[PDB]
């Protein structure tokens, strides 16, 4: 019996839907001005989120110590308007998962709802060439249009989608230490 | 709080992917080997069902006593399966309705969930230039690849998705009357 109750108060108070050079992709927003994005959406200077043109203050395309692309981007807005605070329902650690869902916000689909079904701990993706880590899959025909989608279970949110290969889905994972307000260094 | 639980059961067990000349529905099943499709559909003597081909044993493309299109198609099936009978979930009567659900099940969409809200009994509508009665609206940006949906409240199955206007999307409605078993006469 999957989360859709859960899913949709996360799409609701907390994805818009952001648009860069690539095209549109789902967006969730984390706490205060601070959202995620696959490190394919290529985040410039400047994004649109909800078709109003906003500066990006901050872009980190995430990397693991291997130096292996980790595909989320997490990106700080200049908006008026904090994201409510959703960290406390992101893992603290890898893990499988069961009965999933994936739910996306674009302008094509404003709210859209797909079970998943089991989310396993996949680790390394060749996706589109590039070399990734800490993927999660799920047994599902995903498509074009779908990335940045939030794969939620009741009181978590787990992922973002990043990639299918026509059979199955793969998500970025999110971590709760990803946005925990931290130290000082040099990032760019 | 929409019925995602409801909709699921109905999807699972009542639906499958039909496409015809014109493409893939979703189709419902609604009793026996009886089902419903979108009248633009074009069911001719045979159809496919989840890639098999099947044999159309009877169509009834339903028009009202104005002689009118009603955009639903009652369609009779060569297979071995019978669909759970969904009757009794049917509307007696044309009605307005609250937080809907429209799913989808094809070859692109295998299982999607799109909350389309508030569901109104509409009327008329020029559906791709034919005249059309008995229509549900709801204001919710439907696109192609939806036509078959399914439109149900917690307990109703109350229509199938046939168009929209980009801003709009629309339903023939379902009424437990098509469905009960009757009475004699030519129809061809
Ligand atoms: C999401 C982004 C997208 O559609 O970009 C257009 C090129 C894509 C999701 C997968 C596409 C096929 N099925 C999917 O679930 N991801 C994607 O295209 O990844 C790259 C690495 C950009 C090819
Ligand atoms: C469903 C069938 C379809 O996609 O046929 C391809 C021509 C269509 C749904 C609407 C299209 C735009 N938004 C919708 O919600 N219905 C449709 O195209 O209706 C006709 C009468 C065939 C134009």
């Amino acid at each position: 019996g999957p989360g859709f109750d859960f899913a949709q108060a996360i799409m609701k108070k907390n994805t818009v839907v952001a648009r860069t050079e690539k095209g549109e992709f789902t967006m969730l927003g984390v706490h205060d001005r601070v959202a995620v994005i696959p490190t394919h959406a290529s985040v410039g200077e400047t994004i649109y989120i909800n078709d109003v043109e906003t500066k990006v203050l901050d872009a980190c395309a995430l990397r693991d110590l291997t130096d292996t692309n980790l595909e989320i981007t997490i990106v700080k807005l200049d908006r008026n308007q904090k994201f409510r605070d959703i960290r406390h329902f992101l893992p603290r650690y890898e893990d499988d998962y069961n009965d999933a869902v994936l739910s996306v916000h674009t302008s094509k689909f404003p709210n859209m709802y797909i079970p998943v079904g089991q989310v396993t701990n996949y680790g390394f993706l060749n996706l589109g060439g590039t070399p990734t880590h800490r993927i999660l899959m799920y047994n599902f025909p995903t498509r074009a249009g779908q990335c940045g989608g939030v794969v939620t279970t009741t009181g978590k949110v787990i992922g973002i989608h990043v990639g299918g290969n026509g059979a199955q889905g793969f998500a970025a994972m999110l971590l709760h230490s990803y946005f925990t307000d931290t130290q000082k260094h040099h990032h760019h």
